[PDB]
């Protein structure tokens, strides 16, 4: 029976009064419609549940593909620690959102935790990385200690301008942490596998996480 993925994406909005956030649409949809068309059983949670607010930069340009995605965005669960069990992969998109409602939250932590315990595929495109920032293994390990990861980068932060409004710079943070890091061209499409975990820098990277999840799920039919 179809394997399962737990998507998470944030709630988040508030940065300051002039700039606003939350899901960047694309990095939700795209790994959404790839799973879809898989086949696998996909649950689409929030921090909060209910309708995700999504960043103002990112929808704009919708592709007629994500119509369901879309839909699903405006009803998620709410994130269980009871979902740390009976998936055999996590996917979490960016967003600035998830800066401010990922890091901290202990349910994800726990959750994380889990998948890492476990042996499953951890996702996570451009911002989501920041889920993993003070996630750990039972022993207090960093998941991300001594593993080749990416993310958005603090050189795409500079540029866009929102690195003074971050609590901890992501790139920073993950090599702090003990992560390897590794980039390529801004903007551009770079994504990771280390063995369960695999990470994208940016939107453009989206559809290659994926595909990756996708790659190592089919090596454990």
């Amino acid at each position: 029976m179809s394997k399962r993925v737990l998507m998470v994406v944030t709630n988040h909005t508030t940065i300051t009064d002039d700039h606003k956030t939350g899901l960047w649409l694309e990095e939700f949809a795209v790994p959404y419609l790839v799973f879809q068309e898989k086949g696998y059983d996909v649950k689409v949670a929030s921090i909060q549940g209910g309708e995700v607010p999504l960043d103002p930069r990112s929808i704009n340009e919708k592709d007629p593909s994500w119509a369901e995605a879309e839909a699903a965005l405006k009803h998620t669960a709410r994130l269980s620690k009871d979902d740390a069990h009976g998936f055999d992969a996590i996917f979490l998109p960016g967003g600035h959102g998830t800066m401010f409602d990922f890091p901290d939250n202990e349910t994800l932590q726990y959750v994380l935790q889990q998948f890492a315990e476990d042996g499953r595929i951890i996702a996570a495109v451009c911002h989501g990385p920041s889920g993993l920032v003070n996630a750990t293994y039972k022993d207090g390990t960093p998941i991300v200690k001594g593993k080749t990861v990416t993310s958005f980068t603090d050189e795409e932060e500079r540029e866009v301008g929102l690195d003074v409004h971050m609590p901890f710079l992501l790139e920073s943070t993950l090599r702090l942490r003990g992560a390897n890091f590794v980039r390529g061209g801004k903007w551009t499409d770079f994504s990771v596998r280390d063995g369960n975990l695999i990470t994208g820098q940016n939107p453009q990277s989206s559809r290659s996480t994926a595909e990756k999840v996708v790659a190592a799920l089919e090596e454990r039919e």
